[PDB]
């Protein structure tokens, strides 16, 4: 209400560079004899494919999951290779890997049967891993589109397999890349802290819009869902299930609210959801009110909903309003 | 007549991943429906959220008989006004801001009024031409007589356990009614969201009632032949028996929830095929069944026609409002 002019006040995803540039750097300090690969798929884990890749010019080099993120970073003048994780899933996506020179990782019989019948000039850099065991790594070999020899890309009792065969194959100390790291997100239920030396990027900040007070015993949320009829002032928040945020868990999801832990109260609608503050504090209308990253992690925020941290980045629709500093 | 794609879309018209169809000849047909029982009531649509995450601006182009419109919030309400439309936007929730009084007079904007603060910023603002607002949410008060005395607004208004007792002050004043919870169990009416083929509640769950489902979320079938043991990446595996499966490229990163991990129906060729266990960011595995072989890039429907999304929404929990607007970026529009 005290606002000067329109600058979009409601559902805001603010991803912080220097955060991003950071947690590379942390990578670069452990291991600094390593080839550090980015780990920019479905729009960089929801914080812009664009953005992120023009911060991350000290990256080595650059992973997506479908050739049109890939095709979009090629046109933004970037010549660092880019990796096709999980590979081509088309015949067709084979000549567009050849002409905008892209590194596919092959794992299905399906993407190896449609190698061998394509044929097409100058041969793409292909990668190998599962997720008994078929030996068709000397198949892979034997390819004619192929760069030979191809590339390992393994991970750190099931399998172990993969790596005694690895041991006579060449062979691109070390070269080890990250898994959602590079962003401040652990993920780790073991460890789902994530300060040390780690800061989150994305911060999901919102508005408070209205305040309402009880005054009475009054445990209604407009009739959908109850909670408790102790006086308490509460406080609505403009970010609903349309926005990108999940109607499950009620009491006890945390949100921070000048700088103190609040508990989020009944059910989430499509727009806005409501939190309860308290009647000894003082929250007036167009506070910070942050949901995760500065201040309470996401992976703190996931656990109490009790899904990964990964899909509460990645579930934000077009609603939100990316701001980047 | 479909817009220009903004930057930037796939032109690959066998498709790639997550396509959500809307099919502009029900959205004419649910309007003609309320038309049917109420001719001589103004239909108010209903373009709250991105129009419930079918695109704004096309429903509106093709909602033409609707009398008047109803939006959240200004930023939708200059979009449409930008795209030559003349019909009354209804803004919903009203104003928050004191400084988005001037811009609803300007490109005259119909707003409600319900919060104390609304009202206090509208008689401490001045500003040429009034503006026309909606009323309906010591305790009940009476802050009506209030409303009426205001400088800045289109005398007289306009209005749309706890309770009855609203109704039953609405009934002195003059003179324009707009309701909103039931059609069907007058001069003006507003329906839900039964405008896109969804019912308020699973009573009939769209089974016989009149009908027909806009979006129609699609996908593409990106194993074995055999169940298995490591089912999509791990955690949740179901049965080993010697069956055939499949794998729909859709995730938790383009809208579908994680949630109900075996049971949830899926259309695959006419034929209703649950999914079985997690979802993973971009894709997701369905069981299909020794009998009939498919192939790799089948429709395979997730909700919509065939099967209705009151349907999904009740095999995994959620209320089909959230299903329809949790859709992301990722996913491309199809009208066509």
């Amino acid at each position: 209400e005290n606002l000067y002019f329109q600058s979009m006040k409601a559902a805001i995803a603010q991803i912080n560079t220097a955060a991003l540039r950071h947690n590379l750097a942390v990578v670069k300090r452990h291991a600094p004899q390593c080839k550090i690969i980015a780990v920019v798929k479905a729009n960089a884990y929801g914080h812009g494919l664009l953005p992120v890749a023009r911060t991350l010019v000290d990256a080595d080099a650059y992973a997506v999951a479908r050739i049109e993120e890939a095709l979009m970073l090629r046109s933004c003048a970037v010549v660092k290779p880019i990796v096709l994780l999980e590979g081509f899933f088309s015949a067709a996506d084979l000549p567009v890997l050849a002409a905008n020179n892209l590194q596919t990782a092959v794992h299905t019989w399906e993407q190896l049967e449609a190698l061998e019948q394509a044929d097409l000039p100058a041969p793409v850099v292909a990668w190998l891993k599962l997720d008994e065991m078929p030996a068709f790594i000397e198949r892979l070999a034997k390819c004619k589109n192929v760069v030979q020899p191809f590339n390992i890309m393994t991970h750190f009792e099931q399998i172990d397999l993969f790596s005694q065969l690895t041991a006579p194959l060449l062979g691109e100390c070390d070269w080890v890349r990250p898994g959602v790291i590079l962003y401040g997100v652990s993920p780790f239920p073991n460890t789902v802290a994530a300060d040390y030396d780690l800061q989150p990027v994305m911060t999901l900040k919102t508005q408070l819009i209205a305040v309402r007070d009880h005054k009475a015993g009054e445990p209604v949320g407009y009739g959908a869902n109850w909670v408790s009829d102790r006086d308490t002032r509460l406080g609505v928040i403009a970010i609903g299930y349309g926005d990108g945020y999940p109607r499950m868990a009620p009491n006890g999801t945390p949100v921070l609210v000048n700088g103190r832990i609040v508990p989020l109260v009944g059910r989430v609608s499509m727009d806005m959801t409501t939190v309860d503050l308290g009647p000894g504090a003082t929250d007036k209308a167009g506070d910070e009110a942050v949901l995760w990253g500065e201040g309470l992690p996401v992976e703190r925020v996931a656990d109490q909903i009790g899904t990964i941290p990964y899909e509460l980045i990645t579930k934000l629709t077009s609603r939100v309003f990316m701001e980047y500093v």
